[PDB]
This record gives C-alpha cells, sequence and structure tokens, in this order.
C-alpha cells in the first residue's frame, strides 16, 4: 500500500469537536516522499474556544518519511487503502482532557480523517480555554511500539505559553479496519510551523510540517 | 453528486472521428475544477496531422465542470448522473459545408472520462474545414439549456463561431440531446457561458492542442 504515497496526494480532514458543551475543516495535500503536509484549517462555527497549538496532533502518520531501510516498519501505509482508526486520550496536565477517535482512509482519488473530538474538565482563565498558548510549536519524537494483540500500534507534547510551558500527555491506540499487515519500537521526529492568510477574515490556521522516521 | 466535483478531478478524453474517410485518434488528459469551471487539458492527435482544424473538434471533445452558482445548484443536470454518467449526442451543422455527428458517454471510471466516436460526412474539399482556414482560436459563447421529460434529460441548440483567416466568420450548428445512464435526477431552462484559450507546447513535434476554459451558469434571475 505505499504505492498510494509515491507522489502527491489529496487530504481530507474534518474534526468534530466538543470541549465543556462548546461545540475544523482542512484541506491541502501530504507527500509521503518528503514527509511534507501542507494544509489550511478552517473553523466554520465561530471563534474555536481552544488555542490553535491543542487540536494539531488530533489533526496523518503515513506521510511521515520511513527512511529506505525502514520500509517494512510503515503501519500507517500497511492498511491501505482500508484505512486506520486512531484513538487518543489527551491528559493536559493541571488541566482538562481529550478523548479522540479518529478514522484515516482513502475515500478518493483522495484521502481523509473523520474525527470527534470531546474535551472534558477544563477550568475556565486556565490556559486552554483562556487562549494563553502561543501561535507555535515545539519539535517532538515519537515513540512507536506494537501491538499483538489488538493487531495494531501504540504511542508529553510541549505548549509554549508568560514563558511558562504546557505538557500534554498522549495515549494513543491504531487499529486496522481491513486485515493488514508489525514493527518493532520506532521514533517518528516533528517539526510543524504555524501561518496564517492575512486575507482569511475566518479563524483559520496554514500548516506546512516535516516527519521522518528514525530508531533502529 | 456533486460531491465528487468538489475540488480537482483528472479527466480523459478520447476521440475516434471519421471526416471524409479520414480517420483519425485523439487523446486528451489533464484536470477540471467544478469549483472554478476550470479546464485545463492538453490533446494528442496519436495518428498523425490532423485532417480538419483544431478549433472543430473542441466542443465535440466537459459541461459537468461548468460552474453552477449556489442557487443554481438544483440546476445541475450533468452533476447529477454521477458517477454512473450521461451520454452526449450532437450534430453539428457547418453552415455552408459538413456535418458532424457526435456520440459520447461520460462517466467515471475517479478521474472523468468521455470516449467519443465522431463521423464527419460532406465536407467540401478546399472548404473552410478541409482546407484548414480557420484561426488557432476561439470566442465566448452562451450555453442555452432546456430540460427533456420526455428523453428523461436535456437538450441544446447553438452557433459557434469559428474566426477564418480571411476576417469571414464559419458558423456552426449545434444540435445537442444528453441522457442519463443510470437512474438520476431536472431543471428550468438556463445558460452557460463560456470561455477558451489555445496554445501549444512548442517542445512536442506532434501536432497537438492545449487548453484552457471559463465556464459559468446563468439565467434564473
Amino acid at each position: 500500500g505505499e504505492e498510494l504515497f509515491t507522489g502527491v496526494v489529496p487530504i481530507l480532514i474534518e474534526l468534530d469537536g466538543d470541549v465543556n458543551g462548546h461545540k475544523v475543516r482542512g484541506e491541502g495535500e501530504g507527500d509521503a516522499t518528503i514527509g511534507k503536509l501542507s494544509l489550511k484549517f478552517i473553523a466554520t462555527t465561530g471563534k474555536l474556544p481552544v488555542p490553535w497549538p491543542t487540536l494539531v496532533t488530533t489533526l496523518v502518520q503515513a506521510f511521515s518519511r520511513y527512511p529506505d531501510h525502514m520500509k517494512r516498519h510503515d503501519f500507517f501505509k500497511s492498511a491501505m487503502p482500508e484505512g486506520y482508526v486512531q484513538e487518543r486520550t489527551i491528559y493536559f496536565k493541571d488541566d482538562g482532557t481529550y478523548k479522540t477517535r479518529a478514522e484515516v482512509k482513502f475515500e478518493g482519488c483522495t484521502l481523509v480523517n473523520r474525527i470527534e473530538l470531546k474535551g472534558i474538565d477544563f477550568k475556565e482563565d486556565g490556559n486552554i480555554l483562556g487562549h494563553k498558548l502561543e501561535y507555535n510549536f515545539n519539535s517532538h519524537k515519537v515513540y512507536i511500539t506494537a501491538d499483538k494483540q489488538n493487531n495494531g500500534i501504540k504511542a508529553t507534547i510541549r505548549h509554549n505559553v508568560d514563558g511558562s510551558v504546557q505538557l500534554a500527555d498522549h495515549y494513543q491506540q491504531n487499529t486496522p479496519i481491513g486485515d493488514g499487515p508489525l514493527p518493532d519500537d520506532h521514533y517518528l521526529s516533528t517539526q510543524t510551523i504555524l501561518s496564517k492568510d492575512l486575507n482569511e477574515k475566518r479563524d483559520h490556521m496554514v500548516l506546512l510540517e516535516y516527519v521522518t522516521a528514525a530508531g533502529i
């Protein structure tokens, strides 16, 4: 299923999120060849209650560069084009929690991951509901390990805040939807940049990401 | 069936044409944005030098890619039979010359394919068409559409103006008919406004035609 990831692929991302009773559409393209994502996300509903950094990780691991020596270690591509389910529970230290279910599939000459998010237990005038996070991101390593039992995968994000840091504990689970592949323990190193179209009246985020794999 | 036309769509076009016993094959590739009514296409005459100029073949060569504005969504025949598609038949009377008769099938294979035979009869040698006296250009037109309760589809009638190198104009009467292939949708009378530009890749040695097209709908106030 890596065949599908030779060259450029169109991307659809739709998130249905509910944070403390407060109820994003993204388009662009991804190059598994370069681990390069270019995406613009659109809130639609109104002024988002959470900052733009919290939602990103919740915003396509299959587009990551697994080097040629690491080919047989690509869970994400192997369930193609039938796809995966990605569930995460995300504990923000000293704050609330996201609980996320995602489906990552081809529904095209074009990919899609359609996602529900339910955020509960966030404190008002906390760092999250108060939008005290900077419009930026740090680099991270993605420690991946196999799950013979669930036939899939499992896997602390630093959000820059007034100079403090909010950590966000990520517990992730990935299950194939067809009958696909598992690889040994490995790590994904990331970079993401936030930007904005100053022509855009609505609340938005332009995203550029670079992710390559390493570890054995 | 509009789901399929959100964003960019790949296009395949194949023509099998016979004009006064002259057999030729044209293959076209590119993409279309129903969002912008935007077609970009390169056509290739696999067989040789085309017998007929390249401007006669453009209409015969995807009206589902026309932008119908938001008030006009329920007036989109072409979108509604997709992915199973339509048949597009035309008889084209070139005033003071010969006639094309064209049958086409427009479907998804998610690339949008229309496979077409053309048969031209009674064109006069050293007429404007067989003599290649047409300029390599196009005009803007209105595409007048009307429903067909009986044939469960569409008709359309229009006189395409082809510029002649001698300053004259060749008119070409288009009688068109569209029928669904599945069990799809119909709209009231409305009109499609068009623009097309011809260009060439100066690197390909075969003769060919690069196309950019802009088509939007209007008519219901």
